[PDB]
């Protein structure tokens, strides 16, 4: 699979992410993320598909060696950890066909993991709005707890 670029973006608490909400298969909500190009850097794509979601530049903030990346069903998805952005910021994506929904959510509050069925004997998951974001956020609360206590 083509490999993910986009940005795990912080305000100024460390204790809310922005992301953001597609439609139809992209319906949940989810980190700002997208394809590479041929030819285009990771950091590059970052950028690029976190200002097409979101209108912020990540340009200036990106930190080479802060990100999470992680593989999932064979294809590798890296988020570029971008802390300290202002909660009034205002974000409109630039095609609004792509992106319903832009939105701040406390870290603490969101879900690590789906929850099982077992209240009903069956197999499998319940759906969960945060299917996307969940597998990265361990990560983000252990990456943060290293980084900044
Ligand atoms: C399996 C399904 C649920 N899926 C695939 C990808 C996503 C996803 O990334 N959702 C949030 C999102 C990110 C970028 C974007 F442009 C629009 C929406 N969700």
């Amino acid at each position: 699979g083509v490999p993910t670029y986009g940005a795990i973006i912080l305000d100024e608490t460390l204790e809310n992410v922005l992301l953001v909400q597609g439609y139809l298969a992209k319906s949940g909500w989810g980190f700002p993320k997208g394809k590479v190009n041929k030819e285009e850097a990771p950091h590059d794509c970052a950028a690029r598909e976190v200002f097409e979601e979101t209108g912020f530049d990540i340009k200036d903030y990106i930190c080479k060696d802060d990100y999470i990346e992680l593989r999932i069903n064979d294809q590798l998805a890296r988020l570029y950890i971008i802390p300290g952005i202002p909660k009034d910021t205002k974000f409109n994506p630039k095609t609004r066909r792509e992106i319903r929904n832009i939105e701040w959510f406390s870290i603490e509050k969101l879900p690590c993991h789906r929850n099982d069925m077992t209240p009903k004997s069956k197999l499998g998951l319940a759906p969960n709005k945060f299917f996307m974001a969940i597998p990265f956020i361990r990560p983000l609360r252990d990456w943060l707890s290293r980084r900044f206590g």
